[PDB]
């Protein structure tokens, strides 16, 4: 198995006003997006040591009673309103991964999309503050820290495609973003449950099968354990780990709106028996956000693809991913 070319891109100019330096970043984003589809964003300004430490304290200290109390509807029939946000339980002996997902902290009972019961909008559920002191404060802060980094990255993608820098970012707003954070624990287990290991067509043992992401872009922190592979025409290639950068790739909404010029890379997660964290932020727009598709290869940029509203995309895509790759 060969190793993927995943460049490290200093994204700090995207936070500044040196326009030529931003264009040089945009060129590197373009190059990576047309190659394997992944790059590492470095010099991003996020305290990832604190993120990993606070996430570890939570996963290691939550008890079965609290997991049932936070569980999404797939694990607790009482929680019919929790399809996205809450706890995703492991099943001892059968399913190793567990996770906690949370949404826009601005989704409160006062929010009009919550009042209207619009699909994909939910109010977050949190553990008891006295059992997990500071966790909710940390997690909400982190949402806005990574929102800020993601907004800068979206300026880079816009410039890479020849658009003005707010072309995507204008639809990525704190009042309505459908973006989510997932705090995923992959545990060390001895013996490791065989039901939790999938065998790929090529014989590789996997924790999660091939998929394209349901996102505009995905902004991922992981601990320093190699696990991801990206598909190329010559087979799967290993993505090297780096626990000081964010790994970035496009989701299928970007592929739709660029007429596949920036593909959503197909990737999968190898089985590794090691305690590790995977903390994705899925950059989603608002429920009604629509971007007119365009084709960067054409002089006129004209595309015959239908505009697709982000909410309908996300509703359909999340369900499809569960059906194909399993309840997580
Ligand atoms: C990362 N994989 C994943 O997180 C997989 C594939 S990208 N993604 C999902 O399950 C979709 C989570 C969507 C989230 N509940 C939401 O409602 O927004 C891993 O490390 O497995
Ligand atoms: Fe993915």
């Amino acid at each position: 198995v060969s190793k993927a070319n995943v460049p490290k891109i200093d994204v700090s100019p995207l936070f500044g006003d040196d326009q030529a330096a931003k264009m040089r970043v945009a060129q590197q984003i373009d190059a990576a997006s047309r190659d394997t589809g992944f790059f590492y964003a470095v010099n991003h300004g996020i305290n990832v040591q604190r993120l990993s430490q606070k996430t570890k304290e939570f996963h290691m200290s939550i008890t079965p009673e609290e997991k049932w109390d936070l569980a999404i509807r797939a694990y607790n029939k009482e929680h019919q309103d929790q399809v996205r946000a809450g706890y995703y339980l492991s099943i001892p002996g059968k399913k190793a991964v567990e996770s906690f997902c949370y949404l826009n902290p601005n989704f409160t009972p006062d929010h009009p999309r919550i009042q209207a019961k619009t699909p994909t909008h939910e109010v977050n559920v949190w553990p008891d503050e006295t059992k997990h002191p500071g966790f909710q404060d940390f997690a909400e802060q982190y949402y806005w820290d990574v929102f800020g980094l993601s907004s800068a990255l979206l300026k880079g993608y816009a410039l890479a495609l020849g658009k003005e820098e707010n072309f995507f970012a204008r639809h990525f707003k704190p009042d309505d973003t459908l973006a989510s954070v997932v705090l995923i624990r992959y545990p060390y287990l001895d013996p490791y449950p065989e039901a939790a290991i999938k065998t790929a067509a090529d014989g590789t043992k996997l924790s999660f099968e091939w998929h394209e992401d349901v996102s505009l872009i995905t902004v991922l922190y992981q601990s320093n354990v190699q696990n991801l592979q990206v598909e190329t025409a010559a087979g799967y290639q290993d993505i090297e780990a780096d626990d000081t950068g964010y790994l970035i790739n496009c989701g299928s909404y970007m592929a739709h709106l660029t007429n596949n010029y920036y593909k959503a890379p197909i990737h999968r997660v190898k089985w590794v028996n090691a305690e590790r964290q995977s903390l994705p932020f899925f950059v989603n727009l608002g429920y009604d956000s629509v971007i007119d598709p365009f084709d960067p290869r054409e002089p006129n940029g004209k595309s015959d693809r239908e505009p697709l509203s982000y909410g309908d995309y996300l509703q359909n895509g999340l369900v499809s991913l569960i059906n194909k790759n399993g309840q997580t």
